[PDB]
């Protein structure tokens, strides 16, 4: 916890900052959909796929915030989802994977966001936010504390965002408005401002200025550790190829990497991506970690 070269350790890029600091003030890496790694198929990588590898790797790479939407089944478990399509990953498959990586690097902490993507299968017994808490969320694994959540409550623990409605067990980030497609500013808790930028479908070039505007904002408020900022760096137009999220992410990811590389800001914020690799010239989420130096 007191050398900067420390951040370069992907698998432990945490552990050099200090407790105190709230899980707000971090810069912290994340991937859009971060289940759809499974996809084989041609037409619906197209339209669904975002991601190229699986849970580990992202973790491995630096992310700690994850986007899961789900859909309960028949079953009564709940399955990742994108559309009315059907991923081939589970939650429990998710939660597994966070489990192993807290274990094997106990310095961090992994965000869970959890959003309905579909409506209830027919034959379900209970409600999506019923069956996520009283089969999931009453793991030991989950943090349990509300508030500005600090980096030191949460080491060794999944913290919940949480995107659906129906909640009755305290514990993480609560729900909060969120209109579809834009950028706002609302509320969570007593003790806190949200400000998100999520305009997915949009043009090219109003989604490039929303998240320069967006990540300018935070670099000006970097003292403000009551503040919570999201910028999503995703775009999702209409597939059929140079014009699917692939073609999309190679652009934005290099474009926005160096955008960070040369203001040298205090803080970034929490930017949730797509395609997170080793393809792309400066690197999105090592920029956003290194935007950290200042904490330690």
């Amino acid at each position: 916890a007191s050398s900067v070269n420390e951040l370069e350790n992907w698998s432990k890029w945490m552990q050099p900052i200090p407790d105190s600091i709230p899980l707000a003030r971090i810069s912290i890496p994340g991937t859009h959909d971060s289940g759809t790694f499974k996809l084989q198929n041609p037409i619906k990588q197209v339209w669904g796929m975002t991601q190229e590898y699986d849970f580990r790797y992202q973790m491995d790479h630096g992310a700690r915030i994850f986007d899961i939407r789900g859909r309960l089944t028949d079953d009564n478990t709940i399955v990742l989802h994108h559309g009315p399509l059907y991923l081939y990953v589970t939650l429990h498959e998710f939660i597994n994977e966070a489990k192993q990586f807290l274990k094997d690097n106990p310095s961090e902490t992994i965000i869970m966001s959890l959003k309905k993507e579909y409506e209830d299968m027919k034959g379900a017994e209970d409600s999506f936010s019923s069956t996520f808490e009283k089969k999931y969320f009453v793991d030991p694994i989950f943090l349990k504390t509300e508030g500005n959540i600090k980096l030191g409550d949460a080491r060794g623990k999944i913290v919940l965002l949480k995107r659906y409605s129906g909640s009755n067990e305290p514990g993480g980030y609560n729900n909060f408005y969120w209109p579809d497609n834009e950028t706002f500013t609302t509320t969570v808790n007593q003790n806190a401002n949200v400000t998100v930028q999520e305009k997915y479908k949009v043009s090219y070039d109003e989604k490039v200025k929303s998240i320069k505007d967006t990540m300018d904002e935070t670099m000006n408020n970097s003292e403000d550790l009551n503040h919570l900022y999201i910028n999503f760096t995703s775009l999702s137009s209409g597939g059929t190829a140079w014009n699917s999220p692939y073609y999309y992410a190679s652009y934005i990811n290099p474009e926005i990497a160096n955008y960070i590389k040369q203001k040298n800001p205090a803080r970034v914020g929490w930017v949730i991506q797509d395609y997170i690799n080793e393809k792309w010239s400066p690197l999105l989420y090592q920029e956003v970690i290194r935007a950290n130096k200042s904490l330690i």
